[PDB]
RNA sequence: GGCACCUGACCCCAUGCCGAACUCAGAAGUGCCC
RNA sequence: GGCACCUGACCCCAUGCCGAACUCAGAAGUGCCC
């Protein structure tokens, strides 16, 4: 299971972090936990034709199934308002997280005109780090562009960091494109 | 009662960090879980004992414990794929807390001879792990159905990264190691 | 409003045991998107 | 041999997605029961 972020943690990552804020044993150092992708509907458009479009490209994207969420109890009861399905949810760990990060921060990211890097302060205050994607995303596999249909999927990358300075050392050091 | 969390959110939490200096409230170790695993006694080979065993271990920890059997797979001699080795009970929250209490106020006082606890059973990643042999040193237990049972294996869990912060965190809750 | 974090379980629901998980909850907690 | 930790997985089994959980696996890994 050779992959190139995979790699270049525990070859680099690993050992400045190590350095920066010196763990006594291996197993303190932050390491990314889990990525939760989630493409909502937001209930702008209703088309059945396009939550299955979603669900397929983003499921080609991450390499997993993504799982219908839904509208828990009602709400505002005119006749068109609440539909049942609310968007997509994928959660990636271990191996397929490694390879759907080299993709979307490689080859994705860049190959977008608007975009000039991350935002550094898009961190909750426990380690992890919240981005929202709004624009086509390019993979090796199809390219992922409900740009006009949905809005933007809500990615979160949940880091074993207990505070946001170390969760961006990780991720600065990880290849991902801040601003700061 | 729930006075040991008290004592871990009163006295403990902010004792863990003048010792390891936590620059925020929520890196502290903390307890995660406690897992009991009792062996069986007369339960054993039985339908009858074994259920006034459960509701035994079930009203010394508050919670129906569960069933652990030895894995079914037969070779080509078809006798069945294992009966009951033991109850099993994963405390959490304020079940934990309260157990641990009844250990310590009520469970290890109630042992003669006792030295303390082995400050050395940690296992290497900050937990806990400790026998209790004989028993009466529970006031549930009722006579007539003593042996019904053996002696349970305790594994303290923590978040705790180490031994040496998973220690102080006990030593500091009051745990009466021998050390 | 949604996902993540955080915290809880009155409510649906849940645990070979455990609201750990799944489920649910949360204007006046944290991040992001609309 | 059991529980916990750890690491791993289409072998039974499992995930509204996820070996996270559940299940299973691990002589030559750690802890307590042996
Ligand atoms: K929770
Ligand atoms: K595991
Ligand atoms: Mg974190
Ligand atoms: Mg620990
Ligand atoms: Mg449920
Ligand atoms: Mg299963």
């Amino acid at each position: 299971l050779d992959v190139a972020l995979k790699r270049k943690y525990y070859e680099e990552v690993r050992p400045e972090l190590i350095r920066r804020f010196g763990y006594q044993n291996v197993w303190e150092v932050p390491r990314l936990e889990k990525v939760v992708i989630n493409q909502g509907l937001g209930e702008a458009k209703e088309d059945a034709r396009i939550l299955e479009k979603a669900a397929q490209e983003l499921a080609l994207i991450t390499g997993q199934k993504p799982a219908v969420t839904r509208a828990k109890k009602s709400i505002s009861n005119f006749k068109l308002r609440k539909g049942m399905p609310i968007g997509l949810r994928v959660t990636l760990r271990r191996d397929r997280m490694w390879i759907f990060l080299e993709k979307l921060l490689n080859v994705a990211l860049p190959r977008i005109r608007d975009f000039r890097g991350l935002n550094p302060n898009s961190f909750d205050g426990r380690g992890n780090y919240n981005l929202g994607l709004r624009e086509q995303l390019i993979f090796p596999e199809i390219t992922y562009d409900m740009v006009d249909a949905l809005r933007g999927m809500d990615i979160a990358v949940v880091t074993t960091a207990e505070t946001d300075e170390e969760a961006r050392a990780l991720l600065e050091l990880l290849g991902f494109p801040f601003r700061k």
